[PDB]
């Protein structure tokens, strides 16, 4: 159980739920055929947000993760539970106005993954144990205008069937500036780019134990 509640612009965050379109609830989506999948959403409750923020194409903005709205700490449990191993993961979507776009449907494509590493470490692990940051490079070379940020976290310890892993996502609302625009993406749709039946999704993580992991979706885009 966690949120993404803020996010960080130019070292400055921009604060709680403003551009960021936060639930009210921290518990997590199972159903990766649900329209909640994109941003969230039913049997949960998500605010709307006037802001648009603006960032500079190839700099990081820093998805900054919560147990709860109203935590105030940065410790390990107060960003999530350490039994919530799994991937970070990022994906952005142009949209016409940002502040109004559901996200539902096609036009995401995946910036930013973190599943396991050589030894062992999730990536979930590196946002808990780092006050709760996710740094995620907007790139450089994508047409400038409104996107949909979208971050997630997926916690697998009970994953073993599904339903069981756990989705965690938000959905923040930018202004890309100074895109070059000299490279599109191939896209994917929410829902859609996930199944029940994907390796990284369906998965037991301790028995046996697992070497080699598979972040679900497509092939991160780089410029
Ligand atoms: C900007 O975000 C990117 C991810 O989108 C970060 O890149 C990762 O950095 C770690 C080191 O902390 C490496 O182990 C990974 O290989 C990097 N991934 C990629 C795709 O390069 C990058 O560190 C962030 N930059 C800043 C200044 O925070
Ligand atoms: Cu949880």
């Amino acid at each position: 159980h966690t949120i993404f509640s803020s996010l960080e612009v130019n070292g400055v965050n921009q604060g709680l739920g403003e551009g960021v379109r936060v639930p009210t609830y921290n518990g997590p989506i199972e159903d990766v055929t649900s329209a909640s999948i994109a941003c969230n959403g039913s049997p949960n409750t998500v605010a709307s947000t006037s802001k648009v923020i603006t960032v500079q194409a190839g700099t990081n903005v820093t998805a900054i993760w919560r147990y709860m709205l109203s935590t105030t700490g940065d410790s390990p449990a107060d960003v999530m539970d350490s039994s919530h191993k799994g991937p970070t993961i990022a994906y952005l979507k142009k949209v016409d106005n940002a502040a109004t776009a559901s996200g539902v449907g096609n036009g995401w494509f995946k910036i930013q993954q973190d599943g396991m590493d050589s030894s062992g470490v999730w990536g979930t692990e590196r946002v808990i144990n780092g006050k709760g940051r996710h740094s995620i490079k907007i790139p450089e070379c994508i047409a400038p205008g409104q996107y949909l940020l979208r971050a997630e976290m997926i916690a697998l310890h009970a994953a073993s069937n599904y339903p069981g892993a756990q989705f965690y996502m938000e959905c923040a609302q930018l202004n890309v500036v100074g895109g070059t625009g000299a490279k599109t993406p191939s896209t994917v749709s929410f829902p859609g780019a996930y199944s029940g039946s994907d390796p990284g999704v369906k998965i037991s993580i301790y028995w046996p134990p697992v070497t080699s992991y598979t972040v679900p979706g497509p092939s991160v885009f780089t410029c």
